[PDB]
């Protein structure tokens, strides 16, 4: 057909975090602000310690966006977290 629709920063971008989290409890963290539907822990080799960084998708890309509107640089849990928007609006 016509299809110009092809927008959707669904994703977002954390760090800051934790070396003892795990998916399940992100959920806690971000679903609340407009429901999650993927979650991407990543993790360390030396001893399976998580980084001090994740990544979090929403259904939607307009319950993405809120997600970094309000908890973006706040504590959680005593460590110091980041939210920022992994995409430029344009890029070609």
């Amino acid at each position: 057909g016509h299809m110009v629709e092809a927008d959707r920063p669904g994703k977002l971008f954390i760090g800051g975090l934790n070396t003892e989290t795990n998916e399940k409890a992100l959920e806690a963290v971000f679903g609340k602000y407009g429901r999650i539907v993927e979650v991407l822990l990543m993790k360390d080799r030396e001893t399976n310690k998580s980084r001090g960084f994740a990544f979090v998708t929403f259904e939607s890309p307009a319950d993405a966006k809120d997600a970094a509107r309000d908890m973006n640089g706040k504590s959680l849990d005593g460590k110091a977290i980041k939210v920022e928007q992994a995409t430029k609006p344009s890029f070609e």
